[PDB]
């Protein structure tokens, strides 16, 4: 649950990680999705699809893999505005350095898209995110009060599905975490 | 992940919440599955077969809706050893606490204990309640054990924790029930 949290309705949060990427691509532009990728973004839009609700927006990072990941689910939801935020990235000892830019990254992202409640907000909201795994995992240890740890202790499949219900009052539930249930196991992956 | 675990190899947890079932039933043998609960469970059963692993058993709790999705989901997984067990029995919807020290019991039991037979990576299926769900991936995960209210588990859903030998736990789903048709989904 979550500390100094007022919202004006239920909000449903649906955090998308990227289908399979080419890791190995020289630049940025080069990492894009393996044609197994594709179609792991092609079940999952047919899945949020299926589900019968209107959704609010599709917030997406600015890597290659999150903006093809959308391009593909985005057909699926026909008239869902999309935002594409670089704030969803991850960025280029090295581990140390790059862990304590990622920690504040996440953190930013957790205050800015989750703990932030729209004043603007008129009903309840079913609201989509497209990023990667250390920011999902954060996202949904921070929203459910659970240690510093314990995120890394999550493992999430390509192109698998989160749902996080956060009540007007702070309260959160976590309906399912990393479900590629419909997904057949032979195009399922994590990396 | 778990102090004091050293096992000889991986093992997989499939944590299946039995389907949904007649609340209001008089006793606990008129608490079986609806129409709707035994769909559920068949679908859970394919998704189960359907994943090429051979299970080494099923662990089910003692109580109807769980026999029952268990008999259902045996079915498409034809040489599994089954085992009932009242540990992973539910009381009521300060009796409370000999419930808490079953759901700890259970843990302990079923999950910190390692086989030291078991030389190769197992696939272990247990079937039973959301309560004892949510605590067994709060303890495994050493979340705080509060936080099992916050986890909200579908009716035949599958949880998957994996235990390496080290101790060290990892969830890699949890409550998935993306194998069923939205219209097929409850929690009770
Ligand atoms: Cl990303
Ligand atoms: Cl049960």
């Amino acid at each position: 649950s979550m500390d100094h949290y007022k919202a004006k309705a239920t909000r449903h949060i649906f955090l998308i990680r990227h289908s399979q990427y080419h890791v190995d691509g020289s630049l940025e532009k080069d990492r894009t999705l393996t044609p197994l990728g594709r179609e792991q973004a092609e079940l999952t839009g047919l899945r949020l699809a299926s589900l019968g609700l209107k959704f609010n927006k599709i917030v997406h990072s600015s890597m290659t893999r999150a903006i093809e990941t959308t391009d593909i689910i985005s057909r699926h939801l026909p008239g869902v505005c999309k935002v594409s935020t670089d704030l969803l990235r991850e960025g280029a000892k090295p581990e140390a350095v790059q862990y304590y830019e990622d920690g504040a990254r996440i953190e930013a992202a957790f205050r800015n898209y989750i703990h932030r409640a729209d004043a603007r907000q008129e009903e309840d909201s079913y609201e989509i995110f497209i990023c990667h795994a250390n920011v999902i995992r954060y996202i949904v240890c921070r929203a459910l009060q659970f240690p510093p740890e314990g995120w890394l202790r999550l493992s999430l499949n390509n192109g698998s599905i989160t749902h996080l219900v956060i009540r007007p009052n702070g309260r959160v539930a976590l309906r399912t975490l990393g479900d590629t249930g419909f997904m057949p196991p032979d195009k399922i992956t994590r990396s």
